[PDB]
């Protein structure tokens, strides 16, 4: 039916974060990332940076482990680290504007970084077993460091999965039980649905009993006018029509910045398509397969907007407030079990046909607002009123309130943890590739 053999534990309310439940959730966070890292066949592949805007894979093998250690030291739950050189080397990731910036380090051996991981795992597990979990946990409790570490690791499962997908298939091995969604399927008609206007409140209250990142908090009331939105995410088959109507070759659908990006990278189609013998194949995590015509297309923001340009007629993307209104209405009590109703949390090992998951239609009538692939939004990443950086990670989001990052919401098939729930806010530079697609909007 769907992926079952590789299983991801649902997140836990801070009022239920018992020592036993957290041990299980920590072990699961870490085992999942181990399964992903073990899919690289040859240790020399760890010195490749398959995405030219991100670090070599060796860095991501050590990074999630160093992050836990650094934050437990900062709250004084650990009195010393495991390797101070590695805790520096693996500390900070990257967000360059171009490949040259990043290109401009002696990495350790792969076996030395696995050793570091295994030692860190045992040190953290002992902290967990030796600390009292006085419920409830909260943002001024030292164990917030541990909750932050587990979510950071699950976020890096998702962003590392995109790096492994950019390696040649011959360099990776599919883990036992990895299961893609059914792919045969021509898409259904993608109808425009009227979403009735109303008021939404964005943000998260300080004492909400769920872990979250600083940029999730605050309070913003927004009056949202009615709008039309496509009931499905734009599919591979819809986007193939744009390609066949010279979408990548027509300047008027683009703008100068996005056209420059397209030309510089010689782009003729979405990143994970290849044209051979008269037809497109598609690169799933570990295998090439015939293009799944009814799955959501995966594009960066530039490509999403070019398709909007081809549609014409004021076609555009949703704002953050518009997505929230469509997904959650005007209400809200999170029900964590509802994550099972969407293509989230490794329900599948890939995107799914739009509409296949029959529980995934929001009350507004739109399908896969939650799950399947993130959806891009026409919204510069920005703080909500009441935003405050957290002492444990002051630079988490504030550097990126710079009008150079667009938002995306709702989670993908690969998304885990509190990132699958209502409050998480995601953001990327508009040229970046994620497990991410879009739907189209018109005012009238
Ligand atoms: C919020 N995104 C997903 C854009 C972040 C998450 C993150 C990882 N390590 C620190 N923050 C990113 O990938 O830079
Ligand atoms: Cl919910
Ligand atoms: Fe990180
Ligand atoms: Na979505």
């Amino acid at each position: 039916s769907h992926m079952s053999f590789i299983k991801s534990q649902l997140p836990i309310f801070l009022n239920n974060c018992t020592q036993d439940s957290v041990i299980n959730y920590f072990q699961n966070s870490w085992e999942l990332e181990n399964i992903l890292m073990r899919s690289i066949i040859d240790d020399e592949t760890f010195y490749i940076n398959p995405d030219p805007l991100r670090n070599p894979l060796i860095f991501y093998l050590g990074h999630s482990a160093a992050f836990y250690i650094n934050k437990l030291i900062r709250v004084e739950l650990l009195e010393k680290g495991i390797n101070s050189d590695y805790e520096i080397l693996f500390e900070f990731g990257v967000d360059p504007e171009n490949a040259e910036e990043l290109n401009q380090i002696n990495w350790p051996d792969v076996r030395q970084v696995w050793d570091y991981r295994n030692k860190a795992y045992e040190v953290i597990l002992e902290v967990i077993k030796n600390t009292t979990f006085d419920l409830p946990i909260h943002a001024s409790h030292p164990l917030w460091a541990l909750m932050m570490g587990m979510e950071h690791q699950r976020i890096h499962f998702e962003t590392s999965s995109m790096l492994l997908r950019q390696l040649p298939t011959e360099k990776v091995e599919k883990p036992q039980g990895w299961q893609y969604a059914p792919s045969q399927g021509v898409p259904n008609t993608n109808k425009m649905i009227l979403v009735e206007g109303g008021t939404v409140t964005l943000g998260k209250a300080k004492d909400n009993p769920l872990y979250g990142w600083d940029c999730e908090y605050g309070d913003r009331l927004v009056k949202v006018d009615s709008f039309f939105a496509s009931q499905y995410l734009v599919t591979n088959g819809e986007f193939l029509e744009f390609i066949n109507r010279k979408g990548y070759e027509t300047q008027s659908y683009w703008n100068e910045k996005s056209w420059q990006w397209k030309e510089e990278n010689k782009v003729k189609n979405p990143k994970f398509w290849q044209f051979n013998n008269g037809k497109y194949s598609y690169r799933a995590m570990f295998d090439e397969i015939p293009l799944p015509l009814d799955w959501p297309v995966e594009v960066n923001y530039y490509e999403a907007m070019a398709y909007c340009g081809w549609k014409g007629k004021g076609t555009r993307l949703m704002s953050e407030a518009e997505w929230n209104l469509a997904a959650y209405g005007s209400n809200y009590q999170v029900d964590i079990e509802k994550v099972n109703d969407y293509n989230l949390n490794l329900k599948f090992g890939s995107p799914s046909p739009v509409g296949l998951v029959k529980t995934a239609q929001s009350h507004s009538g739109l399908w896969d607002l939650r799950g399947n692939v993130w959806e891009w939004l026409d919204e510069n990443f920005h703080p909500l009123p009441g935003f405050e950086p957290h002492f444990l990670y002051e630079d988490n989001s504030a550097p990126f309130f710079d009008n150079n990052h667009k938002m995306m919401l709702g989670g993908a098939w690969v998304t885990q943890g509190t990132e699958t729930l209502k409050y998480y806010r995601n953001w990327f530079r508009p040229n970046f590739y994620q497990h991410a697609g879009f739907r189209i909007v018109t005012n009238h």
